[PDB]
C-alpha cells in the first residue's frame, strides 16, 4: 500500500488512536478513534480493508478484554462492528492467509489461549482450526508461502523460545526450530523468505536483539538489534523494510520508530509517533 497504520495501544490506559504514516514524506494524519479503546490487539489487511483484532480496554472503570474485530475502510474514513471472535484475545497475534484472518492465541483473564479461529470475509464469520501445541499470549505471528507461524509468546507460566508451524491443507501444527532467545511480547513479521523476530521480553528484561528464521535451512540467526530495547512493539513491512513502533523499554513508552534495512543490515531512527504507547496494531494500506 502507502500508509503505516497504528490503532490503539497503551499509556496510562488503553487507547483508541488511529493514525497513519507516509513513509514518502514524514507525516502523521489523525484519522477516526477505534469505538472502544484497546491494548495487546493486533492489526492486519485484507482487500484494502484494515482490521483491528483483539485486546483489552484497560480503563479507571475496568479491564474487558475484547473479541471484537473491528473493520476501518480508509476510503470513508469510519470504522465498523465485523463478527465478534468465540472467545476475547488480549495479547493476539493475527496472520492473513488466502484473504483469511487467522486470529491466535491470546488471553481472557487468567485463560491463555491455544486456540486458533479464522475469519472469512466474505461470510463475515469466524471459525475455529486446530489449536496451536502450545498456548500463547504475547505470541508473534507471520505467513510465508502460505503456512502460518507462532513464535513465542508466555504459556501462562512461562516465556518461550518455541515456535510453530500451521500447514492449512492438512490443518495441523507442527512445532519448528526454536529461537535462540526466549521472546514474549515481540515483533514478527517476514521478509523475503525469513521470519523476523525482534524484541521482547525474555521474562528479565526487554530485548533489542533481533533474529531470523530462514523456513528452508531451518536455522535462526541473529541480525543487527535495534537502537531501543522493546516489548510490546508494533511491527510491519513496507517496501522491503521492517518498521518497529513504540513498545516498552524499561522505563518508558516509547514513542520511536525505526526502520531496518536488510541490504545493510542496519537500523535507523525514521521517525516518532504522535506520543509514546506500546501495545498497538500496525498494518499497511492505502492513504484515506
Ligand atoms: O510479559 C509477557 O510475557 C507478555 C506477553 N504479552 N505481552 C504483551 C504483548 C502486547 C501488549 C501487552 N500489553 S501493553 O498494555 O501494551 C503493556 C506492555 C508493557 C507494559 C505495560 C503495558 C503485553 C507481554 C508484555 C509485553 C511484554
Amino acid at each position: 500500500g502507502r500508509l503505516i497504520y497504528t490503532a490503539g495501544g497503551y499509556f496510562r490506559q488503553s487507547l483508541s488512536y488511529l493514525e497513519a504514516y507516509n513513509p514518502s514524506n514524514g507525516s502523521w494524519l489523525r484519522l477516526a478513534d477505534l469505538q472502544v479503546p484497546r491494548s495487546g490487539l493486533a492489526g492486519c489487511v485484507v482487500g484494502g480493508l484494515l482490521y483491528a483484532v483483539g485486546g483489552r480496554n484497560n480503563s479507571p472503570d475496568g479491564n474487558t478484554d475484547s473479541s471484537a474485530l473491528d473493520c476501518y475502510n480508509p476510503m470513508t474514513n469510519q470504522w465498523s462492528p465485523c463478527a465478534s471472535m468465540s472467545v476475547p484475545r488480549n495479547r493476539i497475534g493475527v496472520g492473513v492467509i488466502d484473504g483469511h484472518i487467522y486470529a491466535v492465541g491470546g488471553s481472557h483473564g487468567c485463560i491463555h489461549h491455544s486456540s486458533v479461529e479464522r475469519y472469512e470475509p466474505e461470510r463475515d464469520e469466524w471459525h475455529l482450526v486446530a489449536p496451536m501445541l502450545t498456548r500463547r499470549i504475547g505470541v508473534g505471528v507471520a505467513v510465508l508461502n502460505r503456512l502460518l507461524y507462532a513464535v513465542g509468546g508466555f504459556d501462562g507460566t512461562n516465556r518461550l523460545n518455541s515456535a510453530e508451524c500451521y500447514y492449512p491443507e492438512r490443518n495441523e501444527w507442527r512445532m519448528i526450530t526454536p529461537m535462540n532467545t526466549i521472546r514474549s511480547g515481540a515483533g514478527v513479521c517476514v521478509l523475503h523468505n525469513c521470519i523476523y523476530a525482534a524484541g521482547g521480553y525474555d521474562g528479565q528484561d526487554q530485548l533489542n536483539s533481533v533474529e531470523r528464521y530462514d523456513v528452508e535451512t531451518e536455522t535462526w540467526t541473529f541480525v543487527a538489534p535495534m537502537r531501543h530495547h522493546r516489548s510490546a512493539l508494533g511491527i510491519t513491512v513496507h517496501q522491503g523494510k521492517i518498521y518497529v513502533l513504540g513498545g516498552y523499554d524499561g522505563h518508558t513508552f516509547l514513542d520511536s520508530v525505526e526502520c531496518y534495512d536488510p541490504d545493510s543490515d542496519t537500523w535507523s531512527e525514521v521517525t516518532r509517533m504522535t506520543s509514546g504507547r506500546s501495545g498497538v496494531g500496525v498494518a499497511v494500506t492505502m492513504e484515506p
